[PDB]
C-alpha cells in the first residue's frame, strides 16, 4: 500500500481490547467428544470446508445444526471459533449502550469527516441477537472429525424467498442485517463474506441470522489483509484492485450489492465471468472517471492481470428500473441509498448506522418504539 487508510468508525476496538480477545493463534480448542450429546440427522447444506447437518441436542431435545469440518485449515478454524465466541459471549453488547458520537467517528482526518452523513440511526439496538449462536465445539466419537454446533434456523433459500417479499419486508430485513453488521463492526470484526447465502431468514418468525463466520477477521489499524476473501459477485473494488488496507466498509459494499440485486431483480447484480471481469462489470456501471479518481487517491497500481481500463460512461441507476422491479425500485430513496453504498472509495460508503438512519428506512424506524 502506498497510501494508508483506517476505518472511519470503530477504528481502535482492538487497541481497547487485548490479546485475550483477538489473538486466535494462541488459543487451544477444547473439542468435546460427542459420545452422547448430539444426534445427527439429515443434511441441510454444504460449505466450502464443511458438510452441515440438522440434528438434536439429546439432553434438551433442541433442534441444532452440526457443521462437520473437512480435514485442515486449523488456524482458520481457530479464528472462526474465536470470532463466534467473542460475538456471543459479550455480556453487554456495545450496540445496546447509549450512542457516543466521539467514540463512534474515531478517524479524525479532515478528509474523512466530510463523509459523515447528516442522518444516522443513533439508538441502542439488538443486532447482537442477529448473529448466529455457536453452542458447542465437538469431535465425532468414532471418526474424530471436528465439528461446530449452532443454533438452527428454519431458512428458505433466497432464490425462493426473496421474490415473495414486499417492499416493506425487504426494508425490514435489510435493517436487521444492518443491525448485525453494526454490532460485529462495534466488536472490531469484519465479516468479509456478506451475501444472501450467508443470511438465514425464517420468514414466519421475522427472524434473520448472519452465518458463515469462516472468512471473518479482526480489524487492526493499518493491517494489510488478504484480498482473496468474499465471493466473486460480492467482492468490493478494494479486493479486486488488491488494496489490502481495507476495513469494515467492505461489508457495506457487499450489503449494497445484495440490496441492489433485491431491488432491481438482477441476481447477481455484478456478474463477472472471472475475477478480472468482475471489476470490468463494476466499472461499466460506476464509470471510468470515478474509477481513475479512486486509483489516484490511493496510488493504486493494478494487479498484473489487468490491462485497460477502457472508457465507460457511468450508467445511472434509473437505467436498471423495468416493469418487473418498479414496485421496489421506483422511489428516490432506494436509489440514493444504493448510490451511497456502492462507491469505489471505501471511505465514501455509508457506515451501518448511517445507512440505518437513511430515509428509505423511516417506515421501519417509525415502528420500533
Amino acid at each position: 500500500c502506498r497510501v494508508w487508510s483506517e476505518a472511519r468508525v470503530y477504528t481502535n476496538i482492538n487497541k481497547q481490547r487485548t490479546e485475550e480477545y483477538w489473538d486466535y493463534e494462541n488459543t487451544v480448542i477444547d473439542w468435546s467428544t460427542n459420545t452422547k450429546d448430539y444426534e445427527i440427522e439429515n443434511k441441510v447444506g454444504r460449505g466450502k470446508y464443511s458438510e452441515v447437518f440438522q440434528g438434536v441436542k439429546l439432553d434438551s431435545k433442541v433442534k441444532i445444526v452440526i457443521k462437520m469440518l473437512k480435514p485442515v485449515k486449523k488456524k482458520k478454524i481457530k479464528r472462526e471459533i474465536k470470532i463466534l465466541t467473542d460475538l456471543s459471549n459479550e455480556k453487554v453488547p456495545p450496540t445496546t449502550l447509549p450512542f457516543q458520537k466521539d467514540q463512534y467517528y474515531t478517524n479524525q482526518k479532515e478528509d474523512v469527516l466530510k463523509f459523515i452523513r447528516p442522518y444516522i440511526f443513533d439508538q441502542p439496538h439488538n443486532g447482537h441477537a442477529n448473529i448466529i449462536h455457536l453452542f458447542d465445539i465437538i469431535k465425532d466419537p468414532i471418526s474424530k472429525t471436528p465439528a461446530l454446533v449452532f443454533e438452527y434456523v428454519d431458512n428458505v433459500d433466497f432464490r425462493i424467498l426473496y421474490p415473495k417479499l414486499t417492499d416493506l419486508e425487504i426494508r425490514f430485513y435489510m435493517f436487521e442485517l444492518l443491525k448485525a453488521l453494526d454490532y460485529c463492526h462495534s466488536m472490531g470484526i469484519m465479516h468479509r463474506d456478506v451475501k444472501p447465502h450467508n443470511v438465514m431468514i425464517d420468514h414466519k418468525n421475522k427472524k434473520l441470522r448472519l452465518i458463515d463466520w469462516g472468512l471473518a477477521e479482526f480489524y487492526h489499524v493499518n493491517m494489510e489483509y488478504n484480498v482473496r476473501v468474499a465471493s466473486r459477485f460480492f467482492k468490493g473494488p478494494e479486493l479486486l484492485v488488491d488494496y489490502r488496507m481495507y476495513d469494515y466498509s467492505l461489508d457495506l459494499w457487499s450489503f449494497g450489492t445484495m440490496l441492489a440485486s433485491m431491488i432491481f431483480k438482477r441476481e447477481p447484480f455484478f456478474h463477472g465471468t472471472s475475477n478480472t471481469d468482475q471489476l470490468v462489470k463494476i466499472v461499466k456501471v460506476l464509470g471510468t472517471s470515478d474509477f481513475e479518481k479512486y486509483l489516484l487517491k490511493y496510488e493504486i497500481t493494478l494487479p498484473r492481470e489487468f490491462y485497460d481500463m477502457d472508457q465507460y460512461i457511468r450508467k445511472p441507476w434509473h437505467r436498471f428500473i423495468n416493469d418487473g422491479n418498479k414496485h421496489l425500485s421506483g422511489n428516490d430513496e432506494i436509489i440514493d441509498l444504493i448510490d451511497n453504498l456502492l462507491r469505489y472509495d471505501h471511505q465514501e460508503r455509508l457506515t451501518a448506522k448511517e445507512a440505518m438512519g437513511h430515509p428509505w428506512f423511516a417506515p421501519i424506524r417509525e415502528q420500533i418504539e
